[PDB]
């Protein structure tokens, strides 16, 4: 019934060009069988979307990797959102969900614009670029981890810690054990800065541990806490912010929409996360015997969503592969869906919208000006390089 692939979606080869692969693996079924790892795979927008929004079967507290967490031990203490389903996840999530809560992103909304605008303006003093390194880690590096309260020593950890966290969802392919050994150093910097007495009044590191005297979550929960943030927050939004500015530098026509009208930063931004899919898999594990896309699939199997052939998936979208910045995107799962959708995407969406809306005011162009460079990673999809000229306005 179901068909059986032998497409590896962690291999060097796929992540170079998945689009071709991305399109065999949703028109081979609703569902399919990957040889490769022994993992079922949904790639269509339905299914994913389906599967997200179904979490008493299709379970996280197994793990969101290829790891099955009642079958080996983490390689690190199970995240208390991420890894846990309801009731657990309930008091956690609320607790991050008000954390970066509307009301905080006003307590740090003019700082982060300030940052992105003179980011852009230090930019076109320079003209010819990286992207990456320059733009999409520097701006993100600039804001975050001082939102986070973090002290200025060891911060060099943070984006190998990540880059880490997101190869170790992966298979243990070479990415993944490359990652995990000796990793112990980039742990210790972050697991230290999760203790309360490292994080700053004030900052989103320092308000997970204020909210122990809620009740909400103890205080032996609280570094597990800001641990999360520090996973997610920092690479997730590098691979977002370089996503738009490939997008803008492919597609000059996109480009000049946004500067005639930078009130689309937003969109232009949640178009660019739909596009690209910064975070292109993850998965799930049954807790029953399930049918699915006219499969039936036991209890205790991992099934591979694929969040960026969802949110291309011409089922669902109109022009999937054009970058459209006036797109209505609302659906789309390059955030996730259902009780775990992003909890930190007013932040990714703030900082998106205010460096989309620096290059929107201040940049006439946007050109490729040197060799541009892929970075692999099991999970998430961006560049290593990315050399442009801008022009400005
Ligand atoms: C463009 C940037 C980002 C993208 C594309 C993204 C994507 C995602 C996705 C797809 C999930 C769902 C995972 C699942 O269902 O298993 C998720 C969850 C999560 N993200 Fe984001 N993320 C981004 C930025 C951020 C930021 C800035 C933060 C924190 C400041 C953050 C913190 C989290 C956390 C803690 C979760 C777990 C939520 C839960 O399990 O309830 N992420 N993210
Ligand atoms: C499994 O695919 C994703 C996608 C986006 C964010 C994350 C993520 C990683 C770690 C944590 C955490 O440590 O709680 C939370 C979210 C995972
Ligand atoms: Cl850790």
């Amino acid at each position: 019934t179901i068909p059986h692939l032998a497409i590896d979606p962690f291999s060097l080869d796929f992540f170079d060009d998945p689009y071709p692969d991305q399109q065999t693996l949703r028109d081979a079924g609703p569902v399919v069988y990957l040889d490769k790892w022994n993992v079922y795979g949904v790639a269509r927008y339905a299914e994913v979307h389906a599967v997200l929004n179904d979490p008493t079967t299709f379970c996280s507290s197994r793990g969101v990797g290829l790891s099955d967490f009642k079958k080996e031990k983490p390689w690190r203490p199970p995240s208390l959102i991420l890894e846990a389903d309801p009731p657990a996840h309930t008091r956690p999530r609320a607790v991050l969900s008000k954390v970066l809560s509307p009301a905080t992103m006003k307590t740090i909304r003019d700082g982060f614009a300030a940052a992105a605008d003179a980011k852009v303006d230090e930019l076109l003093q320079r003209g010819c670029i990286d992207a990456i390194a320059d733009l999409a880690e520097a701006y993100p590096l600039s804001v975050f981890p001082d939102a986070m309260g973090l002290k200025q020593e060891g911060r060099e950890h943070l984006l190998p810690y990540a880059g880490l966290v997101f190869n170790a969802f992966g298979p243990p392919n070479e990415l993944r054990q490359t990652a995990i050994e000796r990793s112990a150093p980039h742990q210790a910097y972050v697991n230290e800065q999760c203790q309360r007495p490292n994080l700053a009044p004030g900052g989103f590191g320092a308000c997970i541990h204020a909210f122990t005297d809620t009740g909400e979550i103890t205080p032996d929960e609280a570094p597990l806490l800001v641990r999360s943030l520090l996973s997610a927050g920092l690479d997730t939004t590098v691979n977002g912010i370089g996503a738009a500015v490939y997008c803008l530098a492919r597609f000059p026509g996109e480009l000049q929409r946004l500067r005639s009208d930078p009130t689309l930063a937003r969109n232009a931004f949640e178009e660019a996360v739909r596009f690209e899919s910064p975070v292109q898999t993850f998965f799930r594990t049954t807790t029953r015997e399930v049918e699915l896309g006219g499969a039936v699939i036991g209890e205790g199997e991992k099934v591979l969503m694929f969040l960026g052939s969802a949110n291309r998936d011409p089922r669902r979208w109109s022009d999937p592969d054009l970058y459209d910045i006036t797109r209505k995107t609302s659906g789309h799962v390059g955030f996730g869906s259902g009780v775990h959708m992003c909890v930190g995407q007013l932040v990714a969406r703030l900082e998106g919208e205010v460096m989309l809306s620096a290059l929107a005011r201040k940049v006439a162009a946007i050109d490729i000006d040197g060799p541009v460079k892929r970075r692999f990673n099991n999970t998430l999809r961006g560049l290593e390089s990315l050399p442009v000229k801008l022009t400005p306005a």
